[PDB]
């Protein structure tokens, strides 16, 4: 039930997406930060100090490239979408990131888990201890994905026709709101007219 | 469900007689072909005067199997060797294959073919392909074999492989147990691991 | 003075181009033939058998994709090519290749080494037992490289205007003459038109 | 005369070792902390901040994995550990990271340099926007290189016997003396019975 950082991405009747959910069992001192064409997972105010004693803690979550989103649950943010502006598919953006970036050094060896969307295509990756996977989402479903448990993509009936609703919706929607520790939430959505961030905090 | 036919398959994995890996051909338009062992390897090459077929397709023949000191590697193309070298020069097995699949790629032909893979030593075993929807390497479950192919079967599927020896391995992989419902069955190979090293083994129709 | 086999690219004052050369001390049975988009080089009629008793002579030496042209000296050229058609810039096409690829585990360790070009830009690389190294060529000037003794970019003064002309030089051409066993060669040249192939045989 | 961040690696009549030197024009405020097995690049009492507006600041130069000492001016110092830990060999630890990681995305696009050597080989490699490098330290002699005006090996009459020793000597020593604006500076020296850690201020 405790999924750790789950991110979701897809296209539902109101436009494409990307969502982000921290959860945390020893570091809930954080929230979410956006910035220019990106959100960012920071510590709060008088808890900068955080950052110092664990490096997984903060990192921009999503990032905006071009009609290009990208969502993931570590600096690996910034890997791919750097990959994805110098010019290279998604899939192999994904895939060369997480390969040399591998599954987070800590007690859980927590995976690194990312994804990415634009106008044509989205893929969905995650790097373990005992594996490396990076797939196309399927068009006639948006998925998501965690640290913990829900190590490959589930199926989502996700609605949300901003990024407002869709952060909220990772946040204490639907099925997410049994998985525990919700602290933040993020999420960038696109009707068309372009990528829009919002925060969601609990 | 329709399609039994999966194109070329691999299994790997270790049993109560110790560790292997097996490999079968399986053609529409190129059964002209056969497995030939060499050192530390088993190829897969066109039978006597179909020498040519190489240059009208670069996808028919390629080192099936290779054995690096404890290891073993198997796969459906070249990267076979791309592959046991990265194992040869020091990178561990997951990101052997996965460093190979991601950079060749899947086949650039008809059905844009699928790249599968599989590398086992005495410690773990790694099974992944690289397809045009995707790539993916995993840890071989310990407690049971797992098999994968070109087509139909694209993810790891587990498989009850009895076998003590290359011999039959490779036959089996070729007409046994669920294999024999795979049709289209060229050429067949494999490595088995008692303990003793690797040995090697081919089998034909 | 044998440098194995060399390729060249560049621009000039006609085009852009890049220039393949095989050469060879044990194996001259062979030549360069053009088919669609790509110039292959085989064995000659007779040797068909060759292939199977060493894996690194026969390989497309240029792959033509778009706007961008790809040279190399083995079957490398068609995993670049494919990364730049699948989108990939062509640093990390060649690079990512290289890499993965790794020097021929040959008598020599014989070097893989390859070229791209498109309207824009241009890199070479070559991947040794030493190293790996991937530039852009400078656009002042063309640059060529070979599996043995040239193993680094070197300025070449390679005036041609079209792929005939550039076949023909880097085979018995300016100081390509000097370097020994030549065999047989290829060229692809885009003077704004497109990209034109052609062979030159001794 | 101003090389930005400054790597030297290699092996002298006391032992092996890596060396490490920060050069700042706008971020002075920082020091390098020894922790167990590696030491880092942190913001001095009171400057924390520095982390948040900065992304390429904080992060651990140096990392020892068993024999092997890994000395860079990013993050990838720990993927390329990490890739050594689990079972990679130098040149490709070091290619795979620098491919996947890139030049930074700054004002100056700083290139991303790294370094790492056992007991048999040593591997010196940099990532530009113009390139990629990675190539085999010259055994008879140690070589440093610097994300700015140095961006190749170059050779280094590096006397030391002792990570202090080293440390000192890359920061004030000589002809590091004539490179601008040194903060901090570190290394990891081994004679034989291990790697030791040392760090040095102005």
């Amino acid at each position: 039930m405790y999924l750790g950082r789950i991110l979701a991405v897809g296209r539902n009747s109101n436009g494409s997406f990307v969502a982000y959910r921290v959860s945390s069992r020893s570091f809930p001192n954080r929230t979410t930060s956006i910035q220019e064409e990106r959100v960012a997972v920071v510590p709060v105010e008088g808890h900068e100090r955080d950052v110092f004693r664990n490096p997984y803690i903060a990192y921009n979550c999503i990032r905006i490239v071009g009609d290009t989103a990208v969502v993931s649950n570590g600096s690996h943010t910034d890997t791919i979408a750097d990959k994805v502006a110098l010019g290279m598919n998604l899939r192999d953006a994904i895939g060369l990131s997480l390969l040399a970036m591998d599954y987070e050094k800590d007690e859980l060896n927590t995976p690194r888990i990312a994804a990415a969307i634009n106008g044509s295509e989205a893929f969905i990756g995650i790097v373990t201890a005992d594996g490396l996977m990076v797939s196309r989402v399927p068009e006639e479903t948006p998925v998501y994905i965690s640290t913990y448990e829900q190590t490959e993509p589930a199926a989502t009936e996700f609605k949300a026709g901003s990024p407002e609703e869709a952060a909220e919706f990772i946040l204490k929607g639907g099925e997410f709101a049994a998985f525990t520790h919700p602290v933040t939430a993020a999420a960038a959505f696109n009707d068309g007219e372009g990528w829009n961030l919002a925060t969601r905090e609990m």
